[PDB]
């Protein structure tokens, strides 16, 4: 699977983990692209399990580093008119959202702590403006909670589950009816769009108890591009990027949707003819991207802490089952 990259990002051990008297049980090796965990736990030390992936981000890794390495070559493809997807997958609290969104002249914000989504909107605007491309950008943001779809961007949207239909004009496509798409007018409008997104998600975790923790959220960008050549020829392209912050790993039943995604990715990597797209909402919505000429990436997040051993081992196993990479001698 040249086209499907699986990478691992170990976040810093944290304060809560110290106070529980946890210790680091995971060793990352960016050069050998390995992650080792002592599976025995504490005094085992005979129990070391090692995994190999496309990339392993050690401690020195910053937000820009994940961006240049995972995202930039995918936006290249998106800008050439392809449809791509990037997943963040892992235990709650391990960095899926920090990676996808991150945190905030830069006066009130920490741009170094910006994640994938705002950096993506920035490059889109910077690259397309520089090369003289006439363009327009729109985004939708939806969440999936217990197999029901909710629009995070509808101002008047109460509650209401959106409805998804097959699209008989495309056998791989899908139509989410009523889905709001904002037009993005500048680099910084993303921040306000993520704000509106969060307010709304917060509401729905009250009147609903759909915790962003237990939900998938799908942030989709569509770019309409027109290039004019030397002679005044017009070249028209439509790119699409899906940035997905998955439901927490920990119970591995949105548990079933995660697993379906796993089989979908494994069938793609292995080229087996049976690809179970229809078995979850997430994979139906995404079949268009995953199934064509494309690039796909999973950022598997983990905590280094001994207290997280089981969920960390499971996340590693999931990512390994996804794209199986033999360990080096
Ligand atoms: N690579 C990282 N570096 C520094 N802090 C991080 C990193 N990843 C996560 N955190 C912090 O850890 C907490 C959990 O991260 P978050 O992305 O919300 O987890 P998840 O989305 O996987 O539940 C957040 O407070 C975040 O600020
Ligand atoms: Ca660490
Ligand atoms: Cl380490
Ligand atoms: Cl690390
Ligand atoms: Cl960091
Ligand atoms: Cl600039
Ligand atoms: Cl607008
Ligand atoms: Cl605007
Ligand atoms: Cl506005
Ligand atoms: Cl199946
Ligand atoms: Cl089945
Ligand atoms: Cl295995
Ligand atoms: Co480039
Ligand atoms: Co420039
Ligand atoms: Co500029
Ligand atoms: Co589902
Ligand atoms: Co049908």
């Amino acid at each position: 699977g040249k086209n499907i990259q699986v990478v691992v990002r170990c976040r810093p051990f944290n304060l809560a983990e110290r106070k529980a008297s946890a210790h680091s049980i995971v060793e990352c090796d960016p050069v050998r692209k390995e992650v080792s965990v002592r599976t025995g736990g504490l005094a085992d030390k005979s129990s070391r399990k090692t995994y190999t992936f496309d990339m392993v981000f050690g401690a020195s890794t910053k937000q820009i580093d994940v961006y240049r390495s995972v995202v930039c070559p995918i936006l290249d493809e998106v800008i050439m008119g392809y449809n791509c997807t990037i997943f963040a997958y892992g235990q709650t609290g391990t960095g899926k959202t920090f990676t996808m969104e991150g945190e905030r002249e830069y006066t009130w914000e920490e741009v170094p702590l910006d994640g994938i989504i705002p950096r993506t909107l920035h490059q889109i605007f910077e690259k397309l403006t520089d090369n003289g491309t006439e363009f327009s950008v729109k985004v939708s943001l939806l969440e999936i909670y217990n197999e029901e779809l909710f629009d995070l961007l509808n101002p008047s949207s109460d509650s209401e589950r959106l409805q998804m239909f097959d699209d008989p004009r495309n056998k791989r496509g899908v139509i989410i009816k009523g889905l709001e798409e904002i037009t993005v007018h500048n680099k910084d409008e993303v921040y306000q769009i993520l704000e509106k997104g969060a307010a709304k998600r917060t509401t729905a975790a009250t009147l609903m108890n759909a915790y962003s923790s237990r939900s998938h959220s799908v942030f989709s960008v569509t770019i309409h591009m027109k290039e004019t050549t030397i002679d005044g020829e017009e070249l028209v392209k439509i790119g699409k990027l899906n940035l997905v912050d998955l439901a927490g790993s920990e119970n591995i039943n949105i548990n079933q949707s995660l697993l379906t995604l796993g089989r979908v990715i494994t069938a793609l990597v292995e080229r087996t003819p049976h690809v179970p797209y229809r078995e979850s909402k997430l994979t139906r919505i995404l079949q268009d991207s995953l199934g064509g000429r494309t690039r796909t990436s999973i950022i598997a997040t983990i905590s280094p802490a001994s207290l997280n051993l089981e969920e960390t081992l499971s996340t590693l196993e999931y990512a390994h089952r996804a794209k199986n990479i033999l360990n080096k001698p």
